[PDB]
Order: structure tokens, then C-alpha cells, then sequence
């Protein structure tokens, strides 16, 4: 520190380093205060599980306006998360996937495929799965690319000082773009998009939203929008997801207005609000581990394959995803019963240490990398994974490419969730 200035890079940690023990009896899953502490508090709270309570009962959080829920048994293990997502026979994912219920009147923007069983579910994934697949990704491969580049140039024309944050001028914006430019929603109305959003999985934080009333006007504002655009798409047919949703019929049915505003919102909302993420704690990790990012630097094209699938175990940008036992089961010598709630801790499984070795180390040469950070498999297998890889990918070359040596300055401030790994800001500089 030769002369005080604006900024300096945040510390460095070193790779590999466990995090300190957790005691179980500091580790409250069921309070929303245990959720706003740091990763390493609660990254040694799930090794604790793993250890001395594989399968454990925790209460539902409560937010305002939720429905009254019961607990749920967390699955911290890899070898049960996965068990679990490959037999949706015993593990449904009726009625929600979040730990709390849908009251009916959410039914009406959030009862899309993602919460329901076959057959259904797999009828509707087949409306769209075709735009998500890697020959058709690689045809906005150039979109994706003029993306990430405009945003990041952008960054350094527009910040005189160097600084900026990362998530509002690069991670964020740029799968922003590109779902809602797949959805046909006009360059015009992303921010709206975003916004709504943001809130939608951001309850509960109060820098997003804490008022229910707010959440339920932008549910049936992202909702209407959805609805007027099937309408436009209607009568004038575009290349476009929302096209494709009004012209689908299931065994002679088209979809109803419920069914094509849910999943309309779904779409938004999964692609708005993961990948994002995935890229932030990226750009974290590059700050903290300046060995990874000299090695990938020196070598793009050829770690990148393997540079991705690790920020995504790292970042595990979802945190969970819930089930409902349809029949009793015994797991690890616990019995749950039917009916119960069970919740998959991908960012557990993906620390496992009976699974991965040296799970504590950032290794963007880790080869294999069966992370669970797109779920554990099976029927509702993320159907953005392809396109995430490659916003990913994308990204960090641009960032390669035009400002090599940008570093976060400010430790993150992290969403309170716990469902979503969200950092909503992190500012970062570059030469
Ligand atoms: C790094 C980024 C992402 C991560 C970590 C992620 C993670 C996940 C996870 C864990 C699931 C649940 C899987 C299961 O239950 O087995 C899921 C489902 C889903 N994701 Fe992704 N996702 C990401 C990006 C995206 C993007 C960009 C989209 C684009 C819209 C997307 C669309 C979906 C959809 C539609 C589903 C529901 C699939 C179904 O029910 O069949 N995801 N994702
Ligand atoms: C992260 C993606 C892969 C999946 C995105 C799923 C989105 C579209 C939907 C499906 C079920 C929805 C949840 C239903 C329960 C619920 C009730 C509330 O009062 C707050 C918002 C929440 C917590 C909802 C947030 C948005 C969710 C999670």
C-alpha cells in the first residue's frame, strides 16, 4: 500500500483449507439468521451433518404470507441426493420444490412443469427442451459471445475509475439477455424482467423484498405480461419460446393461460437467477485463489471444459431442492414416513467428502467433476445446463480477453436465501 486510493483486491485464502468446525448444536437450518451467516460457517455446518447426522429434521422458515409447513428431512449426502432424484416415484416433486407450499393463488403463476411428475411434466419439457439443446445452443453461441462482450467493454468505457460491480454490469445482464431474447420479450422490457425476478427469488431479503403484498403484485405482474405476449405471439407467430408455447397442443390440448404464463415465468426466472451466480462466485474464487486464475489464463480453451463444471460445484448456485415422499422409506437407518418433505443439499453433496477428494480445493482441472450443481440427475435434470455452461465459459473469456487482472474489492453481500447461493453485489476493479 504505497498511497491510500479507492480500492484495493480483497484477501486471498488459501486453497484446500476446510472450514473451521461447526459444532451441531450451532447449526439452526430452520432459522432465517442461520442463512444470512458466511459460507464457511455454514459449509462446516453441512460437514458436521455429513458426519455426525447425515439425515436430519429441521422446521420450514417462515417469511410473511407463507403457508404454515411442515419440517423436511435434509439429505446431505451425495449418494442419497442422487438416490433421491432418480426415483421421482418415491420422491416427488408434487407439490413444490421449495420447502414451503404454494397457497392457490400462487398455483396461478408457479404450478409449471418443475412441480410436477410425469407424465405431464415430461409432455411439457418437450415444448421447448429442443431450443435448449447444444446444436441449437451453439447458434446463439455468437449472440452469447456478442453479449458478454458488449458488457464487458461497456464496463471498462464507462468506468473511468476501473471499478464497477460485477453482478449489475456483467453477471447479471448478460443471461438476462439471452433467456429473455430466447422467451422473444423485446430488449425494452429485460430490466422489468429482471426486476421481477429479483424479487420473486429474492423474498425474504430486505434489499429485494419482505412485503407479501409486493410479491403477490409482481407474481400477477410478470404473470399479465406473460399472458400479453402469448397473446402478441398469438396472432403473429415469432421464432421464439412464447411462439412455441401458444402453439402447443398435448394430445390435441393446447395449453391453458395458467399453464403458458408459469411456464413462461419459470423459464425467466430459472435463467435469470442461477447463472448469474455461478459467475459471481466464479469471479470470487478467481479473487481468492490467483493460482487458478493464472493456470486458466494460461491455458483457456484447453481447461475451460473442466474450469466451468468446477465453478459450479463451487458455487452451487442452487442451494437445495425439496421432494415428497409418496411411501415410506428408511435412509441411513432413519425412517422417513409418506408424506414427508425431503430436501436435497446440493451444496453439500457437492462437498462430500466421501465422493470428491479434496473437496476444499478449487481445482478448475478437476477431472471427473460429478457435481450435483445441476441436480442430482433424473427426469427434472436442468434444462439450461448446456446454455449456463456456455454463458459461463463465455464470460470469463471475455473478461480474460479485456480486463485480465479484474479482481473483486468488497467481499460480496450475500442474498438471504436459502434456496439460492445469490451474491447481489461484488465490486471489482482491473488496470
Ligand atoms: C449455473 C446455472 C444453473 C444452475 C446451477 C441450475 C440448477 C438447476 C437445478 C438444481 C435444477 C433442478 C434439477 C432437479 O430437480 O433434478 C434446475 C432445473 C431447471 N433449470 Fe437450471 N440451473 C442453471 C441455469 C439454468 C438456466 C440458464 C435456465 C434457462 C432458462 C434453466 C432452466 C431450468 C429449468 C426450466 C428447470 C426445470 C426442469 C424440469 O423441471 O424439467 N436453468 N436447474
Ligand atoms: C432456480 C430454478 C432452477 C428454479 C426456479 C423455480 C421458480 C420458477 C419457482 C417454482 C416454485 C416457486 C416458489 C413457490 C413457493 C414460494 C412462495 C412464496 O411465498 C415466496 C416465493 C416461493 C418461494 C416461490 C419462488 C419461485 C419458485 C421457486
Amino acid at each position: 500500500h504505497h498511497h491510500m486510493g479507492l480500492n484495493t483486491a480483497i484477501a486471498t485464502r488459501v486453497n484446500g483449507t476446510p472450514p473451521p468446525e461447526v459444532p451441531i448444536a450451532d447449526i439452526e437450518l430452520g432459522s432465517l439468521d442461520f442463512w444470512a451467516l458466511d459460507d464457511d460457517v455454514r459449509d462446516g455446518a453441512f460437514a458436521t451433518l455429513r458426519r455426525e447426522a447425515p439425515i436430519s429434521f429441521w422446521p420450514t422458515i417462515e417469511l410473511p404470507g407463507f403457508v404454515t409447513g411442515n419440517g423436511h428431512w435434509a439429505l446431505t449426502k451425495y449418494d442419497d441426493v442422487f438416490y433421491a432424484s432418480r426415483h421421482p416415484d418415491i420422491f416427488s416433486s408434487y407439490p413444490n420444490i421449495t420447502i414451503n407450499d404454494q397457497t392457490p393463488e400462487l398455483a396461478e403463476y408457479f404450478g409449471s412443469m418443475i412441480v410436477l411428475d410425469d407424465p405431464r411434466h415430461q409432455r411439457l419439457r418437450s415444448i421447448v427442451s429442443r431450443a435448449f439443446t447444444p446444436k441449437v445452443v451453439a447458434r446463439i453461441e455468437a449472440a452469447v459471445r456478442d453479449r458478454a462482450h458488449r458488457l464487458v467493454s461497456s464496463m471498462i468505457a464507462n468506468n473511468p475509475d476501473r471499478q464497477a460491480d460485477l453482478v449489475s454490469e456483467l453477471a447479471g445482464p448478460l443471461p438476462l439477455q439471452i433467456i429473455c431474447d430466447m422467451m422473444g420479450i423485446p430488449k425494452a422490457d429485460h430490466q422489468r424482467i429482471f426486476h421481477w425476478t429479483n424479487v420473486i427469488l429474492g423474498f425474504g431479503d430486505p434489499d429485494l423484498a419482505t412485503d407479501f403484498d409486493e410479491f403477490m403484485q409482481v407474481s400477477a405482474d410478470i404473470g399479465a405480461y406473460a399472458t400479453a405476449l402469448a397473446e402478441d405471439r398469438r396472432v403473429n407467430h415469432h421464432d421464439d419460446l412464447t411462439s412455441s408455447l401458444v402453439e402447443a397442443e398435448v394430445d390435441g390440448e393446447r395449453l391453458s393461460s395458467r399453464e403458458i404464463a408459469s411456464f413462461f415465468i419459470l423459464l425467466v426466472v430459472a435463467g435469470n437467477e442461477t447463472t448469474r451466480n455461478a459467475i459471481t462466485h466464479g469471479v470470487l474464487a478467481l479473487s481468492r485463489y490467483p493460482e487458478q486464475r493464472d493456470r486458466w489464463w494460461s491455458d483457456f480453451d484447453g481447461l475451460a471444459p473442466t474450469a466451468v463444471e468446477e465453478i459450479v460445484r463451487w458455487a452451487s448456485p442452487v442451494v437445495y431442492m425439496r421432494r415428497t415422499l409418496t411411501q415410506d422409506i428408511e435412509l441411513r437407518g432413519t425412517k422417513m414416513a409418506a408424506g414427508d418433505k425431503v430436501s436435497l443439499w446440493y451444496c453439500s453433496a457437492n462437498r462430500d467428502e466421501s465422493k470428491f477428494a479434496d473437496p476444499w480445493t478449487f481445482d478448475l482441472a478437476r477431472n471427473p467433476n460429478p457435481h450435483l450443481g445441476f441436480g442430482g440427475g433424473g427426469a427434472h435434470f436442468c434444462l439450461g445446463a448446456n446454455l449456463a455452461r456456455r454463458e459461463i465459459r463465455v464470460a470469463f473469456d471475455e473478461l480474460r480477453r479485456q480486463m485480465p487482472d479484474v479482481v473483486a474489492t468488497e467481499e460480496p453481500a450475500r442474498l438471504l436465501s436459502q434456496f439460492i447461493h445469490g451474491i447481489k453485489t461484488l465490486p471489482v476493479t482491473w488496470s
